[PDB]
């Protein structure tokens, strides 16, 4: 079998992209934010403390007559950003793109942090990092992609992120129309549960390519690209007037500057991502002070290839036995 869905930005700056999700029978519809780096599917439902939904629309289980509860489940995750959310579980049957999981762990959210009520656009969340990172207690839950792996032509997923455009999520095969030459396959680590991968160095616009290994994750679920501090301090040094603000949480540009790009390689390969996809518009409404698309990745642990850097390639996640990515130029 295969699956292919369109994905699409929530805003006008990418800040994440959603894709339509099937759920139960009749089919319930909501746009979930599918998050490489994180292994829990879970929805806005006719559970969630009503104060705490704002617009997003609901999973409501008794409507559908293949949910079945996953008696004596519990879920509870936060994230990187600090949002949080927390319920029960039921098993049903999900569909992404026309490809159909049966007895998928649809996690039911009780309760969410702010910054899910406050975005209206995102129903939930569909992770799609390995099952070992699954919050269910106290049976671990695996993936949807781990549920439909074996149905698949190949076992494979692939992110192909627009640029304030949609684009797609294919599952159990690789579009050769959708990228230009060749892609690099690099090894990956899931001893974090991530896709975890080494990338071999970075240019800043069209100066000479440093070779040193950055260790890092694709994470379709994160805007920004996130590196060490030498990194990212060598790319806003070309940007005349850029400066880290503490006070706004990270770089900051003057909104008059034009972007040098940023390259990162795979291997021997090259990923070039144009300097317009780090601008990520005026910090607040009216102010001619622009935040970064590239920031420290100092405070976090761990350095992601967020959506910034992901949107500028034809991304393959291999979840052969031993799994690799890919990274093709598109
Ligand atoms: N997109 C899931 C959240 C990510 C995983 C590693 C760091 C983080 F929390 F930001």
């Amino acid at each position: 079998s295969t699956g292919s869905a369109t994905t699409t930005p929530i805003d006008s700056l990418d800040d994440a992209y959603i894709t339509p999700v099937q759920i139960g029978t009749p089919a319930q519809t909501l746009n979930l934010d599918f998050d490489t780096g994180s292994s829990d599917l879970w929805v806005f439902s006719s559970e969630t403390t009503a104060s705490e939904v704002d617009g997003q629309t609901i999973y409501t289980p008794s409507k559908s007559t293949t949910a079945k509860l996953l008696s004596g489940a519990t879920w509870s995750i936060s994230y990187g950003d600090g949002s949080s959310s927390s319920g029960d579980v039921y098993t049903d049957t999900v569909s992404v793109g026309g490809l159909t999981v049966t007895g998928q762990a649809v996690e039911s959210a009780k309760k969410v942090s702010s910054s899910f009520t406050e975005d209206s656009t995102i129903d939930g969340l569909l992770g799609l990092a390995f099952s070992t990172l699954n919050t269910v207690s106290p049976t671990q839950q695996k993936t949807f992609f781990d549920n439909a792996k074996a149905s698949l032509d190949s076992p494979v997923f692939t992110a192909d992120l627009g640029y304030h455009a949609p684009g797609t999520y294919n599952f159990g095969f690789i579009d050769t129309t959708a990228y230009t030459g060749s892609i690099t396959y690099t090894a990956v680590s899931t001893k974090q549960g991530f896709w975890e991968w080494t990338s071999t160095g970075y240019a800043v616009g069209s100066g000479t390519f440093k070779s040193t290994s950055i260790d890092g994750i694709a994470d379709t679920g994160t805007t920004l690209l996130y590196l060490p501090a030498t990194v990212v301090s060598a790319y806003w040094a070309q940007v005349s007037g850029a400066k880290s603000s503490s006070s706004v949480g990270g770089y900051v540009f003057p909104c008059s500057a034009t972007l040098p790009s940023f390259t990162f390689g795979v291997g021997s390969a090259r990923i070039v991502i144009p300097g317009d996809y780090i601008d990520f518009g005026p910090i607040s409404t009216g102010s001619s002070s622009c935040f970064g698309g590239i920031q420290s990745s100092a405070g976090i642990g761990i350095n992601i290839f967020g959506d910034v850097a992901l949107k500028a390639a034809f991304v393959v996640f291999n979840g052969a036995t031993t799994p690799t990515l890919g990274f093709a130029s598109k």
